[PDB]
């Protein structure tokens, strides 16, 4: 249980300026977009693989700020196993920034315990 060093889910979103100020403070407000997603989580592989669909233009997700999406920077995330923390190996992107991800990426995740497995994450994207 506290051994456990998995990856459960491999997402993907897309944060812009929305072009709106907030009301009260005038901050720029930025719009938070959730990518569509498959996953094939192979935990005996050390593999986790998703794809990835852009959703449809709408809101403040024009089709102009649609047309900046793409896997080479691309902004990805995950969830582990309670307790567990992740950190890209020499080389990979960190999770929550956007990065290149025409190509695989290794990751060590680490159970509570201290012991590691590495995964291998790959994505791709559809549009």
């Amino acid at each position: 249980a506290y051994e456990e060093a998995e990856i459960t889910k491999v997402g993907a979103y897309h944060r812009f300026y929305s072009g709106d100020k907030d009301a009260i403070t005038g901050e720029n407000i930025v719009a938070e977009k959730e990518l569509d997603r498959t996953n094939n989580i192979d935990s005996e592989h050390g593999v986790a693989t998703a794809v990835f669909t852009i959703p449809a233009a709408g809101g403040k997700f024009t089709e102009a700020e649609r047309a900046k999406v793409s896997l080479s920077n691309l902004v990805v995330y995950v969830n582990v196993s309670t307790a567990a923390r992740v950190t890209p190996l020499d080389g990979s992107p960190k999770f929550g920034v956007p990065a290149d991800w025409t190509r695989e990426h290794k990751y060590s995740v680490m159970a509570a315990d201290g012991t590691k497995k590495i995964w291998t994450v790959k994505v791709t994207l559809n549009k």
